């Protein structure tokens, strides 16, 4: 509901990310209605396009049906493009000039989306802190992983960035935060009593945060090789995941009470130690199709004789009242066998059996995706002419329940909340700091000793040395 | 055993009862094979009839096909007939010599099911332990209601009953005892974690157990007038369901450790009080459909100036470190607005709002029927673009999930139950002491004040006291 | 508050257990005004005495004051001596006379206190219900260990006297249930919240029921030997210490809604397996003064080569949801340093610690004796100018908050109970069957192995491997 | 460091706090020896003076003993005068030199104490600030009460103060934050497992913050006429310990780890309401003894037709998942009964009684002064031949068991940590904020509204009308 003029800066248009996720993002969102109406895109890049040219090459991304036609003339009629370099200070001065001749440019609140490489990120803040900032309205800045690779890396980035702009200007990226599942773990615990009095260590056995993706690295090890997993998904996404799951209720659902409790949670949180954590590389299926027979080291991209882990099994440890001993397992993977992105808690047994063993033990699981469901497993008496216990679930699945209504993909909302001023699901800077505090230490090792990872079939669960560091943990599979 | 012989003594089967539910219902366990090989069934009654009558006045409630025409053949085969008065010592040694002359007679197990009314409890039970007995195998009773008027009637029952016969003998009757989701309580919170901590003062605001029907005293309003709502669902069904909600885990899942778990709650629980009681006697809807256009007093069988109560809602306090202060709701009527019964548990709201009042209390149902479901209503994000908490549910629906399962009948399951030696399901002479050692002195209050129950719309849901006296005790209601 | 006669027998008075527990004791509830007006003694041995003989043996015992000399004199005038044998029926028809006889003996209520050894227990049961039973009053019969040995040596003698006997009438002896804080277990427990929330295994770390003497088998070892420490003080005192602390809370303080509590807890309890026990033997101290430079088999009324046990270590386990793997250790000896008879909850650590280790596990401790106390070991700031934790207590002792309040002996409160018709404090039959069933196995095995018993010096703690036992079942010491 | 020159100068030197106060503190200090060596006290005021009278007018404070003649001379051998105005920078000027010629003056850490009025505390920050500064050591700015009169009044203070001095040179002082006591609550709570887990709504009925004052406004009731009791000790004592009461577990002993939380549980304290406050005023006891003959009015220094509150009784709700529901009784007071400060919580009631009613509520307190000491109020069984319950208590009191230490003032420890640089236990901005947002829409009503305080005689407990206030929302009391 807003009435401010809008100027969305999509830096790196001539992009990937820009052509297929950023533009056609914005496209979906200016389809729908959601975004304010007086708003104005502006591309920049070194290619000296034409709205004609990002247009061709982006419409092909838009998954548009001929009856847009007219939406789509108007979306372009309200984009421009403004050729120029990104450490040249005139280029970035046209730019600005540029803005403040849109229609009320100069009182406009300025969005700058960062589609650019990390290699990029200093030059472009430095240089649009100094020309391309608004001073009626208020200028943000959509930033994006990876946030360095070290500890070291990254405050250095973090301090440059953070000594030009605020913490309320800054928008940081993880699009597990604009996923639905996962944005639904604070509704479901703290709005809830029926798990409450259930989410400690008293009653959870353990907790598991799983990625799991079917293919692998594809033809594209190289850029991957000098990131791993861990930097690649377990330091961002399921590291988030496990801070929704184990954070105390915050005073408010606002912004940065809810951080300060991440943070809070990342604090209680010792190293990973390298004997609770299992690496693994993906060899060929020679009984497979297509790039299924292909392992990670047959990839020319990739640098010959890589010590480089597909698969990470690791044991985090929250040290507070709520979960001090309680194991959290993060399972992250490629080549595996099956998507799913999902959060699960075990819970312990139930004290004094009447049933002979013939019990299971419980289990609360969000599926983040694919089919997004929260369901519970329990047990339930057989049913029929049968008195025995027996394994069910009580379920919410949103195919069902919710059948015709779209889910948004993360960008779509994260994007709408940089318009909103909501950074609730936006990475801080102390939370940064906190999650390189605790693998920088191991990602080193891995890098001085450069141990031998496992190996396992494309196709593959992972390591069975895994699911050993499982059971060892306080694990139990049968079901 | 599985391999001896059984002889099933249907006492008054030329009775409605007889005719209407015990032998059909005897005839599916026999059909669909659960009945022991070499069982017999004998009928006595007064009407000197032929297995060949008795066959036509029944044949229409054996919900048979042609396609088992021999079967019933195969059956009747294993049926006789010994006419008879019920006190006189020459028709039971008639019953006897009977069932001495059926093969392996004098070796036998004894079912006697009494399909009589409870004025001839008395003096059957005395000529069966006086003739009708087995000396080698066992002999169960099957008494089913009514179990007398009041504390004092039944005790004189139960007395002489019990002054024959022993517990392990007498198999009392509540047929809800034997309806599936009834029996999955047991399991559902003495098999799971999910549900144990929450099961408690702590976490419940309160109980609320269900019982309606859409309909009223079908042209037969004179066998009720005697007894009332109360006595004919209360005191029993609803109780039973209290009883396993609120008991505590038993030490296994043996009849008198369980009976025992029952028998401990009633002792706990004090007598109810008429400030916590409201009444209600339905009147005809003239907007109405058929039957509707007519309530209890425009029916002739029944007595005139009629203060029987149709319908009545009481809270009942369990006083004990786990329920002491949680009020349980007994709702129960006929000529409503559906045909339910379920057991509700609502929770204490979340402490610490930070939703804003959009939060509604969470809600275990188990609704035994119709359509057998287990849910927890609780509160989700309202799925899309939305950051509101919204209502949802996560079930356990037995049509979807167990399609293809034939959920038996309660008398099915139950007297397939004295068949293998279990009283679980089968109320007990201390429990049904308790019961009534309860509900007396109001039920006395009722026929000595005799004050006029609340008038209600057939098709309505009852007294609109009866939804306050629910708020005034903590019951939340959406709107 | 009585005016009924009443008759108190003392079966075996040239005893030394009646001429100085049981004379005493009930001349010490005389002279307090305690016993109801008409209440007479009637000693029944052997030996022909009269009351001057038993006043003769008996007063240097009574700890009297001169000025007491007019109530002995009443004491004395209401007492008699029925000299008769044990197995022969005339000269309990004479006893039973010689009742009549008393003013109102014939309606008197009888208490026969079985002052006898476990060798005639049967035939003076026998021999009491057929000829010295009132008819008109109650007749309750007060009974000691041992109650057997093995659970068939016992079953076999429950089982006698139960058959000629009701439990309403029995009264087994414990005298520890007598003591003053082992009573006020219930108190405590039940009537206080600061001790609710935290009496689980989710607090609890361990339990500790300490039983220990300064001295050894005096003289004596020829009883004791046959006998054994377990079956001595472990089977009895330190099980229903166990029970007080570890049962769950009683519908009501009534004898039998506590016992049937009492029995639950034992039935959760597996046996004691040969792992977690820890026998020990009493050599004797070459550096010490008489007796204590004597060992166990330095007795001569000691078996030549004893493998018998002077000290015993053992873990039971409760197995149920509110201890379901907390250990109860139970540690008794003789010849040990110190008198002690303590309950010890150490509770678990704090999570999440901002005090680097620099706490202890608090701990909750009833010491039965001597100086009467219940305390709470905790952690206080370090008074004064320092801001450390330091270890701390707040105490509850008899000796300074009830100086001058005299607390009885557990025969007093315990022979007064049986005037009342209170068995709570008394053993019941299905009690005695649960606690054998336990110990059996072990006390078996002890016999048909041999094993050879730890040795410890006299004045010692007991056997170091015991302490071991401990820590590695989860205790925790310094401090 | 404990090898650093440290200068500590006294503001408003000549003032009565100064000479009464300050002075006298500091030298204990000194005599006990916790100042560091090369420490200097340096007086600065207008009074043109010499060391020689400062010593003659604040000596008869010293609590000094004749053995210590010559310590005073190592003292004020320390000791400097610095005679100037508030707002001129001559004077100023010559402070500073004064300290630049001490030995080391230009390289020493500086501590200024202001004991002077509200008015000069803008003034002197400026010119402290605008001269006497040190470039070597560090600063720190030692403010005392009162803090401005309202939320805005404070505002002004706060941000002038905080636009010359940071945070950790700004040392807000609430001297109750220095009391043993007071300072045990953090580890008391933390410390223990004993008392986590009936820390809550669940367990704590309710708490009572207590301050008391047997006198009242001692012959000066002009000061007072213009703050009240609120401003006086509510806002800041009472409040504080509330805090300490009522907050949650920091990340570690830290300063602001703690202060956090304490912030945190301010900001979930909604603003008080008039219909949850009692005020009163005391009036004279005729039969009386000296000075208490007179109340409040019978003063001319106190304005004619007063209505300030010289006691006041207010209920505040901390609204979180902890205490949600929780009431916190805020009563204070002058001219009362006795001289009380006390932290008390009230638990609730068991749940299943056992003991008809017999039972009282547990309570935990820990009293602040007089006789330092921490209890619980708990249920024993009556000692001696009684079964029922009785009251008794587990106490901890300090003049018994730490007979010998020597608890010291609140500003002896306050002060000695200003030096360590330790500010846990001072007023943070926020948290001051937080407590003017409280307490200001009521201490504004009462100035507007101008409601006639409820009188209460002298010695007496205050206005019965604080009493049913306290009921009303959950205080159950004895009698
Ligand atoms: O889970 P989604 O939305 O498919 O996205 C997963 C991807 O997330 C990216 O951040 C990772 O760099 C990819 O390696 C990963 O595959
Ligand atoms: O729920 P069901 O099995 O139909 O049972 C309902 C009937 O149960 C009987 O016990 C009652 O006496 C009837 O009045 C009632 O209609
Ligand atoms: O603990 P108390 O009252 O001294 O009694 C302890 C005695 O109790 C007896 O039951 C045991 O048989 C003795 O061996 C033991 O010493
Ligand atoms: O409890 P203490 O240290 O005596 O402090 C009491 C005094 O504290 C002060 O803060 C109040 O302004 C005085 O009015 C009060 O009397």
């Amino acid at each position: 509901v807003q009435s401010d003029t809008h100027i969305f800066i999509i830096m790196g248009a001539s992009g990937d990310l820009a052509k297929k996720k950023i533009y056609p993002t914005i496209w979906w969102l200016f389809r729908d209605g959601l975004l304010p109406e007086n708003t104005f895109i502006v591309g920049y890049a070194r290619s000296r396009l034409t709205v004609a040219d990002i247009r061709k090459q982006s419409e092909p991304f838009f998954k548009a049906t001929p009856e847009e036609k007219l939406k789509l003339e108007d979306f372009f009629a309200r984009n421009s493009y403004v050729a120029g370099q990104y450490d040249d200070a005139a280029s970035y001065q046209r730019l600005n000039s540029h803005m403040n001749a849109l229609h009320l440019g100069s009182q406009a609140n300025r969005l700058f989306y960062l589609a650019l490489p990390p290699t990029v990120y200093e030059a472009v803040t430095k240089n649009i802190h100094e020309s391309c900032m608004s001073q009626i309205g208020w200028n943000r800045i959509i930033v994006e992983k990876p946030f360095g690779r070290d500890l070291q890396s990254s405050d250095r980035l973090s301090n440059h960035i953070s000594s030009l702009f605020r913490e309320d200007q800054i928008y940081r990226i993880d699009h597990y935060l604009g996923k639905e599942m996962v944005q639904n773990l604070m509704v479901l615990r703290f709005a809830n009593r029926i798990f409450g009095p259930i989410w400690n260590r008293d009653n959870i056995a353990c907790v598991i945060l799983t990625f799991k993706e079917p293919f692998g690295t594809e033809g594209r090890g190289g850029y991957f090789d000098e990131f791993g997993i861990i930097r690649d998904v377990m330091q961002n996404h399921l590291l988030q995941m496990l801070c929704l799951v184990a954070m105390e209720k915050p005073a408010s659902t606002n912004s940065d009470d809810v951080r300060d409790e991440k943070v809070k949670v990342l604090k209680c949180i010792s190293e990973v130690q390298a004997n609770n954590v299992v690496l693994g590389q993906y060899v060929g299926n020679p009984d497979g199709e297509g790039e299924a027979t292909k392992g990670y080291l047959d990839d020319p991209t990739v640098p010959r004789g890589s010590t480089t882990a597909t698969f990470a099994a690791v044991v985090l440890y929250v040290e507070n009242e709520r979960w001090d001993g309680v194991p959290f397992i993060l399972r992250c993977g490629k080549a595996l066998n099956e998507r799913k992105a999902e959060v699960r808690l075990q819970f312990h047994d139930v004290a004094g059996d009447i049933f002979h063993q013939q019990c299971k033990r419980n289990e609360l699981v969000i599926r983040v995706q694919p089919n997004e469901a929260v369901y519970t497993k329990m047990m339930t008496k057989k049913p029929g002419m049968f008195f025995n216990p027996e394994e069910s679930e009580l379920d919410l699945t949103y195919g069902n329940r919710y059948k015709n209504v779209k889910l948004p993909d993360a960008y779509e909302r994260l994007i709408l909340d940089v318009f909103c001023g909501s950074q609730m699901h936006f990475v801080r800077s102390d939370e940064l700091r906190e999650a390189w505090r605790i693998f920088t230490p191991l990602l080193h090792q891995i890098e001085l000793e450069k141990p031998k990872p496992i190996p396992y079939i494309y196709g593959s669960r992972g390591p069975t040395e895994a699911d050993e560091l499982m059971k060892r943990v306080g694990f139990q599979y049968e079901g």
